[PDB]
């Protein structure tokens, strides 16, 4: 049965800081975690709040976490979490950035019940997407 | 010569979290600008942010602006300053995320004559291609 419980996990207050771009522009959002990493901080304070993140969700939400950059402790902590709880379906997403958060709070309200692993591919199409620049002859 | 000056522009304070996660993988980077948009701020205000933040680089240097999404308010107003200061080399780039900022810093290392117009493919394609997923089945 269910929901997503999305945790936004970076290096720094980045995460706390596109949870707030994302209240502005799309509102206040249920069943939303932030992680953020900091410089007096070690694996193990990293690893206590991934796991008390998820706790906060209830037990048959699945989770996706939306991770700064495929590296360092926000990145390796939480697929060690992911991997110790294989009961518990996970998508890890690296490369936060606006346009995936938008799109992971509309893919939710389209299509939770699919799972996390259904709804990751079109995440990862509209975060990819997003990225354009001015003037148009310098995009690929 | 010029080199380029980075502008971080963003809804909200993401721009300045992210600045900081750079900070802890990258060091300190010089010329290098935040300019946040707050719910209680408009875009005369924000237009004056973009100003201020061309004036703290050298008449000489190259603008990057590295913006959360395309066509917001943050966009819009370095699109105005963009077409205002024509004199400038200026580049704009949307969706932006940590590979991308840390893309930004390992362009102006490797060779200070780049150019805005000559960088951005690479940055765009390392912001793009750092968005990536587990479990690895919704990989390319």
């Amino acid at each position: 049965m269910g929901s997503i419980g999305i945790i936004i996990a970076s290096h720094g207050e980045f995460a706390a800081g596109i949870h707030q771009s994302g209240s502005m522009i799309f509102g206040e959002q249920e069943k939303v975690q932030v992680v953020t990493f900091m410089p007096n901080e070690g694996p193990d304070d990293l690893y206590a709040k991934f796991n008390n993140a998820v706790a906060a969700f209830d037990a048959e939400d699945e989770v996706l976490v939306l991770a700064d950059l495929w590296s360092g402790s926000p990145f390796n902590q939480a697929s060690r979490v992911m991997g110790e709880n294989p009961e518990r379906k996970f998508a890890i997403i690296t490369g936060l950035n606006l346009p995936m958060l938008i799109q992971a709070y509309t893919e939710r309200l389209m299509d939770a019940a699919a799972g996390v692993e259904k709804v990751a591919a079109n995440i990862i199409k509209e975060a990819k997407d997003g990225i354009k620049a001015l003037p148009e002859e310098l995009n690929p």
